[PDB]
């Protein structure tokens, strides 16, 4: 599809997309942190 990340995925800062069940679960899987911010935690 034309949309940047699938129905399933978070959107990192940097573009990248990653499993939406993979923020704040203690690892960097975006690279540049935005996936274990303080204001993605508080969202869980
Ligand atoms: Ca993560």
């Amino acid at each position: 599809g034309s949309h940047s990340c699938s129905s399933t995925q978070f959107k990192c800062n940097s573009g990248r997309c990653i499993p939406e069940h993979w923020t704040c679960d203690g690892d960097n899987d975006c690279g540049d942190y935005s996936d274990e911010t303080h204001a993605n935690c508080t969202n869980q």
